[PDB]
């Protein structure tokens, strides 16, 4: 379950593939909550690559479904991250996670 809701600008041509390290100026957001993550604030865009299930699911998924430029909005659902889990400090359990997602990547 994800919901992409992209600002236009973008190519809507370059999606990301398998082992590509790519480039995403993330921002995370609570559903009724605060922020708790966000590339923007250690500027450090969180080169990443694809197909190693390194993120989570409702933000890997989110990434092949956008090219390069575009702006779109997840919305997690709890069940792919931490909805039994919960992580502890951060992220509780059964949270529908928000992110800012832009698709500016690499290779």
């Amino acid at each position: 379950g994800v919901e992409i809701e992209t600002i236009s600008p973008g190519d809507g041509r370059t999606f990301p593939k398998k082992g590509q390290t790519c480039v995403v100026h993330y921002t995370g957001m609570l559903q009724n909550g605060k922020k708790f993550d966000s590339s923007r604030d250690r500027n450090k865009p969180f080169k990443f690559r694809i197909g190693k299930q390194e993120v989570i699911k409702g933000f890997e998924e989110g990434a092949a479904q956008m090219s390069l430029g575009q702006r779109a909005k997840l919305t997690c659902t709890p069940d792919v991250a931490y909805g039994a889990t919960g992580h502890p400090g951060v992220i509780p359990p059964n949270a529908t996670l928000i992110f800012d997602v832009e698709l500016l990547n690499l290779e």
